[PDB]
C-alpha cells in the first residue's frame, strides 16, 4: 500500500499478476473472443455451424476437437456435440489449475485442500468463461475457428436440446456487467478460493487469500468501471447463477446415462472422461 | 455514524428507516433470540422439548401455537410438529409482506412483479430469520417460551427426519458472521428487491432500488463490523446457501403430497410453490 489511494500497491500488483497468469492460461481471452462475435475478426471470419450440412463441412473443413469420437461411439450427432463439451472441460482443468498454482498463497495450502478446491471451483469456472466466448445467437467453438448458433444447439435431440440454454441465459445475463479480462482474472481466482467446499481441513488461509483477492477485484472494478455503481457486489451475485448451473448439469447427467444406452466410449476414454464431467 | 457526504448520509438514513420498520414489523428479534438463548435465566427461560415425552410434558404446561383450541391439530407428532412450522410460515408471509411495503420503491413496482418478488423472496427470508432463533442445539419455538432441540427433530419419522438439518447447517454457518437485527434489515431488502427472479416483467426499476440497498448494506457492515475485513462479500455469497434450502424442502413436500395424502397444505403457500423454478 505505497501511496496512490493508499492502498494501491500489494493489491494492484496481485491484480497485474493474476491478469498476466490469465493471459498465458487462457490463450483465448475474452478481447479476442468479442472481437470475432461483433465483427472486428479482420475479415478471418469463423466457420459457422447452423445446421446439420454446416457441421458436418466444418468436421472435414477445419477439422474440430469433437471430430475424433466417430470411431469409438455413435455417429449420433446430439451426443457427439455434449461429449465433445465434456472433453473440452476436463482439457480446461488443467489450464484451470495451472492458473491456480500462480495465486499467492495456493501452493502453500494443504495438498488435500489444493485437490479439493479445485475439484468443486473448476466448473463454475468453465460457466464464467463460456460467457466470454457466447452472445444471444452462439457460441464460439474450438479457438474461435468456428461458431455453433444457439438455434441449433436447440434443434438437437429431447434430452440434448435444451443443455446449452441454461448456459446462454446466464451468459446474457453475465455479459451485460460488462467485465474484461483483468477482472475476470481476479473474479476466477476468487472462486477457487472458496471457503465453503466440503471436506476442507484447514479453511483460515483459504479465507484469508479470498479476502486478499477480494480487495484486489473491489479496487479494480472501482479503477476499471467508476460509473457501475454496485458492481462488485452485482458480480458476487452471480456466483449464485453460477452454482445454480453446475447443479442443474448434474440433473441433465442423471437424466442421461440412466436413459441413455448409447454408451459413454471406449473404457479407458471413460477413465479419461469422468467427475470433471 | 456518516462523517461528511451527502451520499453516506442518504444510505445512513436508508438503514435507519429499515431497521425501524424491522422492529415494527417482526415481533421476535435476534437481540431478544439471543438473551433467551444465552444469559438472563429467570421470566426469559424456555421449556426445553428434547424426547418424545418432553413434548408432551409441554403441551400440558405451556399453550403453544400447535395446541389451539378445537380439532386443527393431526394426531401424529412428526406431522404435527411439520403443520405448525407450515403455519407459523403463513404467519411470517404476512410479517415479510408488511416489511416489503415499507421498502422504498416496492409498493410503486408494478403488481404483478411485486406479488414475484414476495413469492420468490418469502423461503429465503424465513431461513435467514429463522438462523436468528438457532444455535447448534436447537431452536427456540412458541414466540421463544419454548427450545425444541435439533436432535429431538432429526429423530422424526422417516420423511420428517432430516426435514430441519439444511436449516440448522445454514445457521451454523449464517450465524457466525455474527450479524445484528440492524444488519439483518438491510439483508432482508436486498434479498425482496432481487431483478434475477423468473417472470419479472420490468427488471430495470428493481436493480436500480437494489443497487441503493447494496450501497447501504455496504456502508452498515463497514460502520457496525469495521474489523469484519470482507462481511459484505461473505454475506452475498450466503445467498447461494438460501437458494438450497428451499430447493430442498420444496422436493421434500412433493414426497409429502404423495406420502400423506391426508395432509393439507395452505393456499398461500400453494401459490408460493407454484410455479417455483
Ligand atoms: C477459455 O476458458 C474456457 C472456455 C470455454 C470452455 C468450455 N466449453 C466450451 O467451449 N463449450 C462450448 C462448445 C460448444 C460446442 C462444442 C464445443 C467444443 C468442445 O467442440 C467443438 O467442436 N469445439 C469446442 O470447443 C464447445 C462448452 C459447452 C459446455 C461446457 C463447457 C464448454 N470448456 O472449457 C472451457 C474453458
Ligand atoms: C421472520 O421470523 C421468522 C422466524 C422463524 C420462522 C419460521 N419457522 C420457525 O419458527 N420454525 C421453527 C419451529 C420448529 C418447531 C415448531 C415450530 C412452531 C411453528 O411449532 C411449534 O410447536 N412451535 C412453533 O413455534 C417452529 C420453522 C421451522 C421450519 C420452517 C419455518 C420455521 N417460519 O417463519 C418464520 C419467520
Amino acid at each position: 500500500g505505497s501511496q496512490l489511494n493508499p492502498e494501491s500497491a500489494d493489491l494492484r500488483a496481485l491484480a497485474k499478476h493474476l491478469y498476466d497468469s490469465y493471459i498465458k492460461s487462457f490463450p483465448l481471452t475474452k478481447a479476442k473472443a468479442r472481437a470475432i462475435l461483433t465483427g472486428k475478426t479482420t475479415d478471418k471470419s469463423p466457420f459457422v455451424i447452423y445446421d446439420m450440412n454446416s457441421l458436418m463441412m466444418g468436421e472435414d473443413k477445419i477439422k474440430f476437437k469433437h471430430i475424433t469420437p466417430l470411431q469409438e461411439q455413435s455417429k449420433e450427432v446430439a451426443i457427439r456435440i455434449f461429449q465433445g463439451c465434456q472433453f473440452r472441460s476436463v482439457e480446461a482443468v488443467q489450464e484451470i489449475t495451472e492458473y491456480a498454482k500462480s495465486i499467492p498463497g495456493f501452493v502453500n495450502l494443504d495438498l488435500n485442500d489444493q485437490v479439493t478446491l479445485l475439484k468443486y471451483g473448476v466448473h463454475e469456472i468453465i460457466y464464467t468463461m463460456l460467457a466470454s466466448l457466447m452472445n444471444k445467437d452462439g457460441v464460439l467453438i474450438s479457438e474461435g475457428q468456428g461458431f455453433m448458433t444457439r438455434e441449433f444447439l436447440k434443434s438437437l435431440r429431447k434430452p440434448f436440446g435444451d443443455f446449452m440454454e441454461p448456459k446462454f441465459e446466464f451468459a446474457v445475463k453475465f455479459n451485460a456487467l460488462e467485465l474484461d479480462d483483468s477482472d475476470l482474472a481476479i473474479f476466477i481466482a476468487v472462486i477457487i478460493l472458496s471457503g465453503d467446499r466440503p471436506g476442507l481441513l484447514n479453511v483460515k488461509p483459504i479465507e484469508d487469500i479470498q479476502d486478499n483477492l477480494l480487495q484486489a477485484l473491489e479496487l479494480q472494478l472501482k479503477l476499471n468501471h467508476p460509473e457501475s455503481s454496485q458492481l462488485f457486489a452485482k458480480l458476487l451475485q452471480k456466483m449464485t447463477d453460477l452454482r445454480q448451473i453446475v447443479t442443474e448439469h448434474v440433473q441433465l447427467l442423471q437424466v442421461i446415462k440412466k436413459t441413455e444406452t448409447d454408451m459413454s466410449l471406449h473404457p479407458l476414454l471413460q477413465e479419461i472422461y469422468k467427475d470433471l464431467y
